[PDB]
């Protein structure tokens, strides 16, 4: 039954054809469950971290290094024997990193929990029904409940599903929607009919919502929906429906890793067309099976030449260092990933209250009328002073202290304020400080009666406990509270009735007591109280009155008003349908005027400059409210989202304004709007989605179950400390302080992080890239492979993994945040950027093979033989070229792979120096400010010193420690890459520019 709250009581039983005394049939409940199902979330999808690791071997690159783990294989040979022991390492080294990065794509890559999987913690066990087959109130299986069966709830009960309210048992009813909104407060129910049939939740005033608390009282009602059909089940399926897409990192990184694997099947097709002359070699002779075995050598060669495989461990470290380091500004970032996607935050909507401002309302100028002759209207107006809920400070008329009471208008205004209140303060006496209870717009009003004092209290004889709420007290002596008519979005306005207690003066008969806001109070006045005298409402004394509360609210105090009214003559007692919320507003009717009080909530201190900072950042501020939109705007500009003179006309909305719009200029105001006033959380989401279809990164604050489908849609959802559970699970940041700035520091430090990963991503590549281009030498020129397989794993994995890791602690710009968003279609390699890295990677393909080769060279220990056509034959079946002698296993030697070797590595040193920064020379960019970038060559070397004379080592590696004279050529072949280096930077830097 879906629009329930809008039909009668009768209505809503004569629907399901059911008894409000007796209740479903057992046969009701049969067909029921059939129509509607059961009153449940759908079961969770599933997970397992078994095939979550077999999803991350289908893809591409992973694909191609167990490829070459097959390879490796079905190079060497057979089944058992006895032993040459050191062979098998070459396949089995492959096949452990992979197992161990598979799962580093799990244990520390979260992927866990969801807030659709929260929604299952609100979903109650057991509900209280009342079936024809019974006559008690059989508790069952919040599951089996359905649509139409009688329900009682009781204080204390998770609402079990979507109900309709029948009838209320207690004296009232109070139920705590917190889940859905995340306001403590609880809320008066009633059974009228809503009878606005696309009413807000807000409105439904008559409905209790599954998950929902009974926070006071007991009624009955009837289940109108269950299970997804119910608020809380539709914004489950809100969230099933989104479609989740990959950063903005993840994303290019996909489709490097499918150019990378179409890469290796090109160059292992190039390879064979320079081999295409083996077609000519004669029938007989060579080997066969062997021709076959030897590509296999080059192909694995190529496919480990040209991973990075380290990558992924060094990723992981640089992020997982980045939460720590965030956590430190009270970010609390969850998903690992959204660290990178932080960094091209393009526009942030926030909440105003508790994020831009800090929630500490206080009251701080009011009015009341001073006198009325035709069209004179004068005011009398005063200021109060204090910021804090703490009874300190003073009222002041004309700049000046003046004692209340002695104006009887002031009188009547902290009356009201006392008498027409739900809240009130407490001191504290652990902080030491006062709290408030309730509202913080109420509680500021019991901190002002008390500032005011009108009657003269002794006060300052008190202590910190008795003083906070002791001026109130006094006044709650003077008059006695019978009922009260809470607020509603409808009338605007709230009102208590009251009858007088003691030996007093009123008389005559009681008062209501209305406090809400202006026009709908103001707009029901028919009277304004002069002093204790009154007189008739007219045009020149309401224009006035309205005149001012326009300029307080709108002015650069940004004050939110109240009025302040009271019904002197109000409706007998027994006149009033207590129950019917519909007809409170005409109880509240011919009020007199008393006066008005204006309130602030103070806006951060932090978030004034974090917006400008924004500002230079390039990245967009969108302010979410609830003021009226005049005051907006006029806090908008308070905390520098807009100019102090400047235009807005087409920048600020509300709800109904936007609503209003038909898509098409809905989307576009998105693209140009900066503050929202009075919006539905409906619209959360609608914004969301329209800053998308302008490719905007979006942050998005918001917390309750209400905005939980909207930080699900935000790129970056933004829960906060203080928010609800599910809320948080919504998001993949969490400000554990509530401050807005909290969010402008973590999206600076995503911009370090994502700026630094730009670094090591094209370094740790820049090796790959040399790395087979020696590789492609040593196959097209036909020498013996200068580097193999378990030699590169090392430089990869260690030899460059410390180093690219360290490139992650670099010094961030000082003009980091003064540079517009990044976009998220830059490739990480383009422009100038991919002929300095073919010319590195074309400089080690050469330095790597130069040096090596240089031991078959022009060597002195070694077999110097100078032009010996390496390249004719590595097959030894003739023997001719070398007549006298008996020794061709030379080519399998330790010392050239060692020059080789030896090459890279310190090549690598040299450039991940040239990384410290893109465009600054070594010269102007030190190389001893990354003092962790330092410290990790040194470490990488004492590794490479380890490889050569730990003895295991060098014998497995297939190695032998260099002589001081095979180090030399080293550094004489390897630094002048620093050289070409600089050449490349001060270039872009002065020839690509402009
Ligand atoms: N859509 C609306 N229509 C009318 N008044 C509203 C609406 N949304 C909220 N308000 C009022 O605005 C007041 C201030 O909202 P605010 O403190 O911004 O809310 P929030 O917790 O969303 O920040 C709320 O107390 C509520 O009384
Ligand atoms: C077993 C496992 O899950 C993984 C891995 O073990 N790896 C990565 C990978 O995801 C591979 C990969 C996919 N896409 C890219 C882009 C750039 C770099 C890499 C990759 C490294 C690849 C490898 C094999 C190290
Ligand atoms: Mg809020």
């Amino acid at each position: 039954m879906e629009a329930a709250h809008s039909k009668s009581t009768e209505e809503c039983l004569a629907y399901f054809g059911v008894s409000e005394t007796t209740g479903l049939t057992p046969d009701q409940v049969k067909r029921h469950l059939e129509k509607y199902g059961h009153n449940e979330l759908p079961a969770e999808e599933g997970k397992s971290l078994w095939e979550l690791v077999i999803e991350q071997f289908e893809d591409l690159l992973v694909r191609i290094l167990l490829l070459a783990a097959c390879i490796s294989f079905v190079l060497a040979w057979f089944e058992e024997g006895e032993e040459t022991i050191t062979a098998f390492v070459e396949p089995f080294v492959i096949l452990l990193i992979l197992i161990a990065n598979a799962i580093v794509g799990v244990w520390q890559e979260r992927n866990a929990e969801n807030a659709i999987e929260a929604l299952k913690e609100y979903e109650p066990e057991m509900g209280k029904v009342y079936r024809a087959d019974r006559k008690s109130v059989q508790r069952i299986k919040a599951r089996d409940i359905v649509p139409g069966d009688i329900v009682e709830v009781a204080v204390g009960d998770k609402v079990p599903a979507d109900i309709r309210i029948l009838s209320i048992k207690s004296t009232t009813l109070r139920v705590d929607q917190s889940i859905l909104t995340g306001e403590s407060v609880s809320v008066i129910k009633h059974t009228e009919p809503v009878p606005d049939p696309r009413a807000v939740n807000q409105d439904k005033k008559n409905m209790l919502f599954s998950g929902t608390n009974i926070a006071a009282g007991k009624a009955l009602g009837i289940v109108a929906t269950t299970g997804v059909s119910t608020e809380i089940g539709k914004i489950r399926d809100q969230m099933a429906a989104t479609e989740q897409d990959k950063t903005p990192l993840q994303q290019k990184l996909d489709e490097f890793g499918e150019q990378l694997s179409k890469v290796i099947s090109l160059i292992c097709v190039a390879v064979w067309l320079i081999n295409i002359g083996h077609f000519n070699d004669p029938v007989h002779g060579g080997s066969w099976i062997r021709g076959a075995i030897y590509y296999f050598k080059i192909a694995v060669a190529l496919a480990v030449a040209a991973i990075p495989e380290g990558l992924p461990a060094v990723i992981t470290t640089c992020l997982a260092l980045g939460t720590r380091r965030m956590a430190k500004k009270n970010a609390i970032v969850r998903s690992l990933p959204s660290v990178e996607t932080l960094g091209c935050t393009s526009v942030i909507c926030s909440d105003k209250t508790g994020t831009l401002t800090t929630n500490q309302m206080s009251v701080c100028k009011m009015f009341i009328i001073d006198k009325v002759d035709g069209d004179f209207c004068s005011l009398n107006e005063f200021s109060i002073t204090g910021s804090t809920y703490a009874p300190e400070g003073e009222v002041l008329k004309n700049d000046k202290p003046i004692r209340s009471g002695q104006f009887d208008g002031l009188v009547e205004l902290a009356t009201i304020c006392a008498l027409c209140n739900d809240s009130s303060l407490d001191f504290n006496e652990t902080k030491g400080v006062y709290e408030k209870v309730g509202e913080a717009t109420e509680t500021a009003l019991t901190t002002l009666v008390e500032k005011m004092n009108v009657f003269n209290t002794e006060v300052r004889n008190l202590s910190k406990v008795e003083r906070a709420n002791a001026c109130n007290s006094v006044i709650r002596q003077l008059m006695k509270k019978e009922f009260t008519l809470e607020f509603s979005r409808d009338r605007k306005s709230m009102s208590v009735y009251c009858s007088p207690a003691k030996s007093s003066r009123a008389a005559v008969g009681n008062k209501m007591f209305v406090k809400g806001a202006p026009e709908g109070v103001i707009d029901r006045c028919n009277y304004v109280r002069v002093g204790t005298t009154r007189v008739p409402m007219t045009g020149p004394v309401k224009e006035k009155i309205l005149s001012v509360i326009k300029e307080w609210g709108t002015g650069r105090d940004t004050l939110r008003c109240l009025a302040l009214a009271t019904r002197d003559t109000p409706p007998k007692r027994e006149e009033m349908v207590l129950d019917d919320s519909s007809r409170f507003m005409e109880y509240e009717t011919d009020l007199t005027f008393v006066g008005v009080v204006g309130m602030l909530d103070p806006p951060r201190k932090e978030v004034m400059g974090s917006i400008q900072l924004c500002r230079d950042a390039g990245i967009r501020v969108i302010m979410i409210t609830g003021d009226n939109k005049g005051t907006a705007i006029a806090i908008c500009r308070r905390i520098g989202i807009f100019g102090e003179n400047e235009e807005v006309a087409d920048r600020a909305y509300t709800g109904r304004e936007f609503d209003d719009l038909p898509l098409a200029e809905q989307r576009e105001a998105c693209r140009r709007a900066c503050c929202f006033a009075r919006v539905e959380p409906s619209h959360k989401s609608k914004i969301v989605e329209y800053l998308q279809s302008y490719d905007e990164i979006t942050a998005m604050t918001g917390d309750g179950v209400n905005d939980a489908p909207a930080l699900k849609k935000a790129e970056i959802g933004i829960a906060m400390g203080s928010g609800t559970a599910v809320a948080k699970t919504a998001s993949e940041m969490v400000l554990a302080d509530d401050n807005f700035s909290t969010i402008v520091a973590a999206v600076e430090e995503g911009r370090a992080i994502y700026n630094n990963m730009k670094q090591f991503i094209r370094y740790l590549i820049s090796s790959n890239v040399g790395e087979v281009v020696c590789i492609f030498l040593t196959a097209a020129l036909g020498l013996p492979e200068a580097l193999i397989p378990v030699q590169l794993l090392w430089v990869n994995l260690v030899t460059d993994g410390l180093p690219a890791t360290a490139l992650g602690f670099n010094p961030p710009d000082l003009d980091i945040m003064d540079r517009p968003p990044r976009s998220p279609k830059e490739p990480l390699i383009s422009g100038w950027l991919f002929f300095r890295y073919m010319a590195i990677g074309g400089y080690v393909g050469a330095a790597t093979v130069g040096a090596a080769a240089w031991w078959f060279m022009y060597a002195e220990d070694g077999p110097g033989v100078t032009y010996h056509q390496l390249t004719h034959f590595m097959q030894c079946t003739e023997d001719h070229p070398h007549f006298e002698g008996l020794d061709c296993e030379i080519f399998e030697a330790p010392e050239p792979m060692t020059m080789a070797l030896s090459v890279l590595v310190t090549i690598e040193m040299c450039n991940a120096l040239n990384s410290l920064s893109e465009n600054q020379s070594l010269m102007r960019m030190p190389p001893w400010v990354n003092i962790w970038l330092l410290g990790s060559i040194c470490l990488s070397m004492s590794l490479h010193f380890l490889i050569l004379y730990v003895d295991p080592l060098p014998m497995i590696f297939k190695l032998k420690a260099l002589d001081l004279t095979q180090w030399l050529m080293v550094l004489k072949i390897s630094l002048p890459v620093i050289g070409l280096d600089e050449i490349l930077k001060f270039i872009a830097r002065n020839y690509l520019e402009g």
